[PDB]
């Protein structure tokens, strides 16, 4: 049921059967979030979830892609993801295409670019932690002037490690389980900011919510603004958008996921017909 980083949501038949849907985890979550979607897909559609691994987006896809090929060989490949999972799906599609594999569907569930690029600068690191520090005041009581000089030369992992170490040495002992949920959620979402998105030659459906929910905007304000194409237009010539309304956070759940599943079911149906 769990094999390394692959979760079986519905096992494919022993031989033959329908084309599997590969789904990819969101930041801070498992691919159990795709069970509602599975319920809205055709009967006996296999689904395998790719769970968290370490590295940049590119390094994560470098681990996923060999496993995908082990499982599905030449294709067809159907790759689907919400949130971070959308970025991982796309990154895998890129890698699979470089290897000559047949990617037939990429389904992005409101995986939408920030309205402006996240600067990778010392100034931005300073500004970000000042914002977070001010919020943390209202939470677990005056933070001492952030030691920016150490902070600004660290990656996202080291930033969080430095801050967690400051908290620890200041007296507050956080349960490891809370540290882990918060830490991975934070870092896995931040990994997106420096994703090296390449142009893709195949079909992508973007299921487009109306807006990012407030917590995402508090995490990163530049998510307050989004473009109609979610930033994908310049990368994807064959881009279809399915408007689904609502907020990013709700896109993965009933009732909105019914709209995603209904559309994606037709795409899967066409793929299955074509295989004759
Ligand atoms: C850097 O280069 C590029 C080039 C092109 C791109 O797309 C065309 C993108 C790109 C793509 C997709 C996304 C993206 C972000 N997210 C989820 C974000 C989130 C979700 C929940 C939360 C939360 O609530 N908390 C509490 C942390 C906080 C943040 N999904 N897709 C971002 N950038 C990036």
């Amino acid at each position: 049921q769990i094999d390394g980083f692959v979760r079986t949501l519905r096992a494919r038949p022993e031989a033959g059967g329908k084309v599997p849907v590969f789904v990819f985890h969101p930041a801070g979550g498992s691919t159990v979030v795709y069970e509602p979607l599975l319920g809205r897909l055709p009967a006996d559609t296999p689904m395998y979830g790719f769970e968290r691994v370490e590295g940049s987006i590119e390094e994560r896809a470098q681990q996923y892609v060999p496993k995908l090929i082990e499982m599905q060989g030449d294709g067809p490949y159907v790759l689907v993801g919400w949130s971070l999972g959308g970025v991982l799906a796309y990154a895998c599609a890129i890698g699979l295409r470089r290897l000559g594999k047949d990617v037939r569907f990429v389904g992005l569930i409101d995986a939408v670019r920030a309205g402006e690029e996240i600067p990778q600068t010392k100034e931005e690191i300073r500004k970000r932690w000042d914002r977070y520090a001010a919020f943390a005041e209202k939470t677990f009581n005056t933070i001492p002037a952030i030691p920016y000089e150490q902070l600004e030369e660290l990656d996202d992992e080291g930033q969080v490690r430095f801050v967690l170490d400051a908290v620890s040495q200041s007296g507050v002992q956080i349960p490891a389980g809370i540290i882990e949920h918060q830490r991975t959620s934070y870092l896995d979402n931040r990994a997106i900011d420096t994703a090296q998105i390449q142009p893709y030659d195949g079909h992508v459906t973007l299921y487009m919510a109306d807006r990012y929910h407030d917590d995402a905007i508090m995490f990163e304000p530049r998510y307050a603004v989004r473009q109609p194409d979610g930033g994908w237009g310049e990368y994807v010539s064959d881009l279809e958008v399915v408007p689904i309304g609502g907020e990013h956070i709700q896109a993965i759940d009933e009732p909105i996921i019914a709209k995603v599943g209904e559309h994606m079911s037709r795409a899967l149906g066409q793929i299955e017909a074509d295989r004759t």
